[PDB]
């Protein structure tokens, strides 16, 4: 084992996921910190440090990373892939991105199976020498991914079917709403220039309160402020933060993907009163 393999991901989820198809003959890093908000994230000379001294780089595509490409242009002779390949995309509803993908396909835990196909064909196809060993790991690694989801579904299922309701701040939870049978309510569509505004809050405070929906969400890379405004306004309580976009570090209480979907799948369990 001379010097490993050098894997850098736009984001934390994909470093997280493809750290565990790494395993230890590759390290994995994410350009964008934990907490950071990565639709619209500045890429900075440091980045182009980091990506230019890897071997392989990842991202999310469909329409995530809107920074992405014209950052990689920057980038000599490093492979690229995009990770979502073979998932079928739900459209943005609304606002001046309706119609293109929703990225947020991750919080579909049969889509971050494709996630992990895909990241693991990427690293077999750049780094044939380890084709064993990523093969191994991530088949160990989809097997967990494949047995977390009987019990979220379980969990979610014990809210009536009539009263799932999934009000959030960015509609970034189009796919595990469509998973777990959800209506969907949210502030803006996707992260952009206009994150709170009227008409946005008049629209979500009007469906809540027709509704007697009883929790509102807020999530961890944007403002908490239009969510508890929201819940001021409504009946609804302020069911805290969902982690979508972003891992927390790995000292704090959403280090990795799996966390990631427990912890939002329990948070909004919980917003429900389990
Ligand atoms: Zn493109
Ligand atoms: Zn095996
Ligand atoms: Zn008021
Ligand atoms: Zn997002």
């Amino acid at each position: 084992t001379a010097k490993k393999f050098k894997v850098v991901t736009t984001f934390t989820i994909i470093q997280d996921i493809a750290q565990n198809i790494a395993g230890d003959v590759a390290v994995v890093e994410s350009i964008t910190k934990p907490g950071a908000e990565i639709h619209d994230y500045q890429p900075t000379p440091r980045d182009i440090v980091k990506a230019q001294s890897a071997d392989l780089i990842l991202w999310n595509g469909m329409n995530l990373e809107r920074w992405f490409e014209k950052f990689f242009e920057s980038i000599k002779d490093v492979p690229s892939a995009v990770v979502t390949a073979g998932i079928t995309p739900l459209p943005i509803r609304e606002g001046p991105y309706s119609g293109i993908a929703n990225p947020h396909a991750w919080m579909s835990p049969s889509n971050a199976l494709i996630y992990i196909e895909n990241i693991r064909k990427a690293l077999v196809e750049h780094d044939p020498a380890h084709a064993e060993t990523y093969n191994r790991n991530a088949q160990a690694y989809a097997e967990k991914i494949k047995a977390l989801d009987a019990p979220l579904r379980e969990r979610l299922s014990r809210i009536p079917a009539e009263q799932r309701w999934l009000v959030t701040s960015e509609g970034a939870f189009s796919y595990l709403a469509k998973d777990y049978g959800f209506k969907e309510v949210y502030l803006w569509p996707i992260n952009a220039e206009q994150q709170g505004i009227p008409q946005q809050v008049r629209h979500v405070i009007d469906i809540i309160r027709e509704n007697k929906i009883p929790v509102v969400f807020s999530e961890s890379t944007i403002s908490d402020k239009p969510a508890k405004q929201v819940s001021k306004e409504t009946g609804a309580q302020y069911g805290g933060v969902l982690y979508v976009d972003s891992l927390s570090g790995e000292k704090g209480p959403v280090p990795t993907y799996i966390s990631l979907i427990n912890m939002t799948v329990d948070t909004i369990a919980k917003g429900f009163g389990q």
